[PDB]
DNA sequence: AGGTAGACCTGGAC
DNA sequence: GTCCAGGTCTACC
């Protein structure tokens, strides 16, 4: 999932986890467990630990427990539910969190690239994969002037330099075309060649764009062959930062 | 060795 | 048997 549906999860996940103390962590897949990379280990860490908290840094969510900080990454199609242990799981089953009074937190992933990483709460921050993270884009640290003491730079191209996790986090190849076309800039121009004008109207649509999900129709991204939404030319797909990479050629310069 | 490019977690679909 | 999905932390220099 995007942002948004990240933040969606973290809002809708914690009062279905929040104040439970897990009795038990079952691992069936040991390679989502990323650390300790020992998953025994992770494993006995947990029990005994009560949820205290859910907090969402880019497309991470971290579950705060009492001593530990549970970073997790849902990647391509990783989901959470709340359950009975008592039902059959589900399949795609691979890690399964009990709670003392008999509901399960489970976590399902057909593809097994999620990933699960426990530290003490002190050290997650600064500790892979969340160390470097940029700011949050609806943050006011994510700001015009961050924008543009990172593009003036370096040699990479705007799309490029939007991929970057650590210049603003959250930021994929589907929020970096939309916002690229609403701010009318091409994503394979110079990062270093956008004007003051151009980071300030990047960084308000890349606000605007994440923000209207994030609260709540593409205008590019996989519209390929089909007419721009606001000047009717055919919407184009390249490879650009060698992703496919969609743009109107009309409307962004 | 800072900045960059891009390698890699797998099952499902071709 | 081959290729795709893809964010991001590795690894290359
Ligand atoms: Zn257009």
């Amino acid at each position: 999932p995007e942002l948004p549906e990240v933040e969606t999860i973290r809002r809708t996940l914690l009062p279905l986890i929040v104040g439970k103390t897990i009795e038990d962590v079952r691992i069936f897949w040991p390679n989502i467990i990323r650390h300790p990379r020992d998953s025994e280990a992770f494993a006995a860490r947990m029990i005994g630990q009560t949820v205290r908290g859910l907090e969402r840094r880019g497309k991470f969510l971290k579950f705060l427990l009492d001593r530990d900080a549970l970073i997790s990454h849902l990647r391509m199609e990783g989901r959470y539910a709340v359950a009975s242990a008592l039902e059959p799981l589900e399949p795609h089953t691979h890690v399964v969190f009990c709670f003392t009074d008999g509901s399960e937190l489970r976590y399902r992933d057909v593809r097994k690239f999620g990933t699960m990483h426990v530290y003490a709460k002190e050290e997650a921050d600064r500790r892979p994969p969340l160390a470097e993270l940029g700011p949050e884009p609806l943050s006011p640290a994510f700001s015009p002037a961050v924008l543009a003491e990172r593009a003036v730079k370096t040699k990479r191209s705007v799309k490029a330099l939007l991929l970057d996790c650590t210049v603003v986090a959250g930021f994929g190849n589907i929020y970096v075309d939309e916002s690229l076309f609403r701010a009318g800039i091409l994503p394979g121009r110079p990062a270093a060649s956008l004007s003051s004008k151009e980071i300030e109207r990047l960084h308000e649509e890349m606000v605007a764009t994440i923000g209207e999900a994030v609260m709540k129709h593409l205008y590019v991204y996989g519209r390929q062959g089909n007419p721009c939404k606001r000047c009717g030319t055919p919407i184009e797909k390249t490879v650009v930062a060698g992703r496919g990479t969609h743009y109107c050629p009309r409307c962004q310069r």
